[PDB]
């Protein structure tokens, strides 16, 4: 029984009038209707979830609010209550760093989107469902423990592995980030921690600018229990899949968690404007397929996608729709991108993206 | 015979936010959307139309020259000019006042830009060096009064031009004439004691704003006799805009005897508009303003300045803009593509509350001295 | 008490085009537009609104069952249908008949989806499965006559519900109540000899289609007085459209006694539509609705089929059709945040002309048998 | 004095309500108000222009409409009457391979696209003008003498080139094309044809996807005269730099050009969704200057600049305006997005990006 996580309230994210910092007359940045991370591009691999018939395959899960207390296990006290003032400016604001907003009461859309992650990872781990996938919005994993950024204003993949670890009792979680861009927050939130594996694919110093290196590994009980997969710009389905089967299965497999959550960005794709790197659906279904396989394995299935970023209206919708397809078992539509992208390349093992993975191997071993 | 225009790019990229009259707002589920109901886009349509009808080729193009304080201040308070300056100056920009209408971030400077355009544009039409012109402008301006922002407008463009032609040109006697659906209450406002502006607004009886624009609305003081409000029933048409026109705007004028007169020029009194219920066709706009024009020609040597307010109809108000456009330049080269599907919803027939809406003013005329 | 409520995905993804009403074209110079007049986000900001607002938990979602051949049949000609086939199959979609609106590539699937989601409606509110509902459709139906498409409307969705009541649930008497703004000209055409679906519509007078909606048309043969058009004139609002509730449609469903009653529910009487110059708020839809449930209630068993028609104001529609499901649910948890804004504009009292428009109707009442 | 061309209908080009390809329901295919290739790109860069002043330091040209001669310099009789046929259809419709449609009437815009590289190219061949850019819309580069292809309906730069050699009589003309697809249809018309040099620098195989190898050199007496630069994803400003430096600009001093037109697409931009190249406003910048500096050092400074693609309707203003800036020497704006993408990398040339530009230097002698 496959669990997935929808709400109407995820669409309705104020991006505001700007491409990425906001509309700017004295820098002659134009006002423009679809800012970068506007959410029709999540609405869209909703609604194709919808008239694809996949949604006759899944089980509906209600969204249910993020209490303060399930924040506080990713998050500061000082955090949460910004967000709160923030959220009841009567525009909006500032939500700390200067270049993302947030509207106006959008702290009930960030409690809708921690809290879809929180409930469907319970209603996995109790065994109510064998997996699932939480299409949430606003985005998580660049949020760290006291902050809000990268359009990020609660980190939903830690909300939801702090509620497995104290609420569920599980002793060791996952979270497997394969957004393209690094999870800086999710290292920072865990990074002291061993009972929180945290692994994070992306193209290497794409945002944020200082970060995701390899030797960013942790501290103290929790060093070696954090672990960077910098890729570089081009890299490709050939990539991705070799840092699969060398580095993520294997570092899974190592750790042997009780529950992996997925933080499960498509930015990675061939087509979005705010990364470089050349995967295709088919390259997302078998990043899915394999750490699907690999749950079964070692946790007795128990796996639970979370949405994180992805830019592209145009072919987001049928990435994520792959992974949808794998979870399900029905394989009912093509990607009708597949002939113009397949041309491009990314489908061979460069030498310098094989090194970059290559690099990762030997902190396999401090995993215990 | 030379026809002056002014279009900044600016002027398209007042940013109106994501809601659709207010802000958005979660509580009250009113979801963002891409185009607020002024979005600039509509405005910009006319402007491209103008040039893609080919137009512009005989139009003479005039640049906006940014409204200075001084400028500003012949139609508006210091603390309205300084109150735009702190609201253009937050990082986001922020509420201009009402709570409703929000100002983007330097928005001062296009709000400077559209009355300095209208400015502009009357400078050159009282020297002679044009004998009119269409300054499409955005923000629009009719709704500030002197010491405020209200309904979309920053400042009232038509105003600083009409206290430019009085206080720097040195003209005794100038008309303000606002065919914008909705009652020009900050033109009102500003020469209200005043009988050196003639101030006629047309509009939907109450449409906005909601207390405002009665008949029994003449000025003060000096000025009393010298402000005339046409409020017009829901679903007026051709026929009743041109009924006014004939029966109180064009003999007000006469009687008046302005040396120049400025038209705030809205299109949203058009069939197709959201924001009223009228029914006026781009044929229409077409008499009203040959009918202005021709007017002006007989009393003011031609001197007539049109300025943009209102219109939120992306599809429609550009055909609309395009006829009074060419009744300027006298080149008749497009038709309205609506006009078919318009032409049979009526508009055209004379009402008896109409009638009598117009004929309320009549009376009214004899103390226009 | 269990409120049925159809919306299907696909609903939102009717592909409206380029153009704005008719396509866009470069020789008229019709600028290409992201959202045509009619474009599904504003049905679709209406089913978000019934979603975020908490109405979907009091709702009962029916999935809407695709119109099968036999369905369509009992409302159109066959040569519609192989007509509709034929279109749907071109690479790019095509003309549907009348050279203005259009239908994209395989849309024979989503009109087929949106006749089926009000032919499944109706059949679990026949059972008694349900007490109620709302088919939240798209593309709209009531201009689609017996043999063509017209206005945006592929099929007559209440025809093809009511053809089904008819034939397959046995009913003698149905009546549709089409209170969109425009004339259901397509609806009047497929019952127009046949008295066993009485076929009401209220509308402004000549609207859409433009020769159309006289209080002359009345049926032929033994469907002689089983059409009632209510014409009522541009302006009317809120007074008008309650007087005519009161005076006319009410009166008629009594007289009739239906075993089903089926409203085509159109916005496009809003006091924001752009389509319309009508002056109908949220509170008027709100009336509106609460009248007719509480006659089904008293004549029927309460059984009543909501069907979307049009409806143009991405802004305010979705406000409109929330008061409609609140009234259904019985839940009134949210207010109209545009309620201040609109409610001074007027169109709350009777004018002379509009009493006297409805008044026309009232000796039709008696030939209702 | 620097022309500069817009036409209001360059913005009203009818892309239609696809992505890519035309929405399609039986692919579950969504609607969407902008597709990829929507005119608005290109306009917010027009109006940038004029906001920022720099039209204030240009001389606006009209653009005149290319006439059935000028369009047969560069194209066969059979596609200028096929794209009547097609611009007279009620709807508009298929230009001819299935993917691209032209809506009704664009062959009016078409004409005025190709005129307006002709009209300026003629200002600057004769002396009226020392350079300009040409903003024009649709593109040229990928439709061969017999057809349109890859969003565009006439070769632009083409029929640009065909009017300089046989009305202004030089002998001969190069055509620079830094859009990163591959100038398939500018390489196709010039194949046999010394007279003008073609070179074509883009992303290997990103489109059309078997065409753009080094071994594509010209035939019979224009065997030689085809230059094409193939780059891997992930290329940068210095693989760009480089590129020029060590290929282009040896490649025009050899040639001695009476006239230099540049296909300047900005879809190698680091925001660009249709290719994976990560070049910024300060890299366009220092490409159009080299290029500018080249012209003004072998054919008396003639260059005309004539748009080719370019996706990023946030960052491609910024683009444009640096080679704006670069013709009129009026450097008043930053690029915004500078911080942001400048620590994404790209500025050091990797050693697959120096082997591929170096595979190109050996074809140097033959151009004479
Ligand atoms: O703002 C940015 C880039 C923001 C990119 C956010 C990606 C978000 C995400 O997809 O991973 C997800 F979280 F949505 F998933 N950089 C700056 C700003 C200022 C100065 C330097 C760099
Ligand atoms: O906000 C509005 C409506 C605003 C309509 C502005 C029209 C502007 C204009 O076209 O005339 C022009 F100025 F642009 F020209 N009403 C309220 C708000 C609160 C309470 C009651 C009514
Ligand atoms: O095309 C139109 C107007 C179309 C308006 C359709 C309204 C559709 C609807 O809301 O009722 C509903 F069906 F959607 F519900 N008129 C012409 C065209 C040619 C000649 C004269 C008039
Ligand atoms: O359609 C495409 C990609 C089109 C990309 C056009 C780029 C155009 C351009 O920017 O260079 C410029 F010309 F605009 F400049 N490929 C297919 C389609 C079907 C099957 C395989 C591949
Ligand atoms: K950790
Ligand atoms: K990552
Ligand atoms: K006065
Ligand atoms: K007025
Ligand atoms: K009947
Ligand atoms: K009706
Ligand atoms: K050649
Ligand atoms: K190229
Ligand atoms: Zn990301
Ligand atoms: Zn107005
Ligand atoms: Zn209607
Ligand atoms: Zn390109």
């Amino acid at each position: 029984a496959i669990g997935y996580v929808w709400n109407t309230l995820y669409g309705w994210v104020d991006t505001g009038t700007g491409s990425l910092a906001a509309a700017n007359l004295t820098a002659r940045m134009q006002p423009i209707s679809h800012h970068l991370a506007h959410p029709d591009t999540k609405r869209r691999f909703h609604e194709l979830v919808c008239a694809s018939g996949q949604i006759e395959h899944l089980t509906p899960i209600a969204a249910v609010a993020a209490t303060d207390a399930d924040i506080l296990r990713a998050h500061s006290a000082a955090h949460l209550e910004n967000m709160k003032r923030v959220s009841n400016l009567p525009t909006g604001g500032d939500t700390g760093d200067g270049i993302a907003m947030m509207g106006n009461g959008g702290l009930e859309i960030a409690r809708l989107s921690a809290g879809g992650a929180v409930e469907l990872t319970r209603r996995v781990a109790t065994g109510e469902l064998s997996a699932g996938y939480a299409l949430v919005n606003p985005p998580g994993h660049h949020a760290p423990h006291n902050a809000a950024m990268g359009f990020c204003i609660f980190n939903n993949t830690s909300v939801a592995a702090g509620y497995a670890r104290a609420v569920l009792g599980m002793e060791r979680v996952a979270i497997l980030d394969w957004d393209v861009h690094h999870g800086n927050g999710t290292q920072d939130i865990w990074w002291n921690d061993p009972s929180v594996l945290t692994i994070s694919l992306h193209q290497h110093l794409c945002f944020p600018p200082d970060s995701g290196y390899s030797t960013e590994r942790g501290a103290g009980n929790g060093h070696g229990y954090n672990i960077n997969v910098p890729l570089p710009p081009g890299s490709g389905n050939a990539a991705y899949l070799h840092a699969m089967d060398q580095v993520v299965l294997p570092a899974l497999r190592a750790y042997r968690p009780q529950l992996i959550i997925v933080g499960s960005g498509f930015d990675a794709s061939m087509l979005d404007p705010l990364a470089r790197m050349m995967v295709t659906a088919d390259g997302f279904r078998q990043m899915a397929r394999r750490t699907i396989d690999c749950a079964a394995d070692i946790c007795d299935g128990r796996i639970v996608f979370v949405q994180e970023g992805g830019y592209s209206p145009h072919y987001l919708p049928f990435c994520g729709l792959a992974v949808i397809e794998e979870l399900t078992g029905v394989r009912s539509l093509p990607d009708p991108y597949h002939e113009f992208l397949a041309g491009m390349g990314g489908n061979t093992l460069l030498d310098a993206e094989r090194a970059a993975i290559e690099e990762i191997v030997p902190l396999l071993a401090d995993i215990r």
